[PDB]
């Protein structure tokens, strides 16, 4: 009941309203999930991601409430970091850190990465994966557009809006929640899927880093399912550019067979992970990429 759902978050956020806080807001974007902010925190200087939203415009409160929740209580490094949360009237707030770098989808649409630097994504993901999957949360909405960047090049993962929390006694999902071109084939072809549908949609990003987007991108997205269920393991187009070792990682991700497919502890040990450059080698492309969003 919207009543006992209002009463629930009255209990998680901080009290108090958020206009004396923060200044300077300026619209970064936008989603189901409501307006999200760049704010300036008064008190501290520092810069952060605010998102606003109208809650009696609200379809699955219970959603918001697992969101906050789960990022309150599973921080990590890869993570980017939940501050705080308030409730005005129907007003919901959502504050978090900013990564003033962007996203990856435009680093990866506006400039060329080399296996060096794509390494160093992929491995910085997979740690905010293998904390996650250890920690019993799927994220199920993997993709470019939910992994923002530092200007120091950090890469951190973020909206937990279709996360799954799961245990032992029900380690698989069924719902569809994911967004199509990063779909893993299970999540169609079969019901009960589990936390490898985040590694397959890691997969699917790493061709985007090479070739500039996802697989059956112009296609259309409930045809696109159809032909992922059905052709499964995408095919790269200039394979041969490719070295070997990162023709093996993509293998293990892209994997049909969910048994066979790497788990993020298992691929957290490959060696193509091992030639990745320092992070700081993110900022160029990040800065271009900037300029010409
Ligand atoms: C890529 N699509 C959109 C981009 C934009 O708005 C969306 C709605 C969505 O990002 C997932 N969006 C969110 C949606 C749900 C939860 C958190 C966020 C969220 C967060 C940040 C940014 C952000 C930073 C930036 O420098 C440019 C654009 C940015 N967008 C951010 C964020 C942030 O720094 N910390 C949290």
């Amino acid at each position: 009941s919207d009543e006992e759902i209002l009463e629930k978050l009255r209990s998680i956020v901080s009290v108090g309203d958020p206009k004396k806080k923060y200044t300077r807001f300026e619209k970064i974007g936008q989603g189901a999930s409501g307006t999200v902010y760049t704010a300036m925190d008064v008190a501290t200087g520092q810069e952060v991601a605010i998102r606003q939203m109208n809650l009696q415009q609200q379809p699955k409160k219970e959603l918001i409430i697992n969101e906050i929740l789960v990022m309150r209580e599973n921080k990590n490094p890869n993570i980017v970091n939940y501050l705080d949360s308030y409730l005005v009237g129907d007003e919901l707030w959502v504050v978090m850190e900013y990564l003033a770098g962007g996203s990856l989808t435009d680093v990866v649409t506006e400039t060329c990465m080399d296996e060096g630097q794509i390494a160093a994504v992929c491995r910085e993901c997979l740690q905010a994966l293998e904390f996650l999957h250890s920690n019993q949360v799927i994220h199920r909405d993997i993709k470019s557009d939910n992994i923002l960047l530092g200007m120091d090049g950090s890469v951190k993962l973020t909206d937990f809006g279709f996360c799954a929390q799961i245990t032992p006694e029900q380690s698989k999902r069924s719902e569809m929640v994911g967004t199509p071109y990063w779909m893993a084939p299970e999540v169609v072809t079969r019901k009960a899927y589990g936390p490898k549908v985040d590694i397959w949609s890691l997969g699917i990003m790493a061709i985007e880093m090479i070739e500039g987007e996802p697989p059956y991108l112009n296609e259309n997205p409930l045809r696109a399912l159809y032909l992922i269920a059905t052709n499964g393991t995408p095919e790269l187009q200039n394979p041969e550019k490719l070295s070997a070792i990162f023709r093996d990682f993509l293998n293990r991700c892209l994997d049909m067979d969910v048994e066979k497919r790497g788990s993020a502890k298992e691929l957290l040990q490959h060696q193509f992970l091992k030639i990745a450059k320092p992070l700081s080698s993110l900022t160029p492309l990040i800065a271009a990429a900037k300029e010409a969003t």
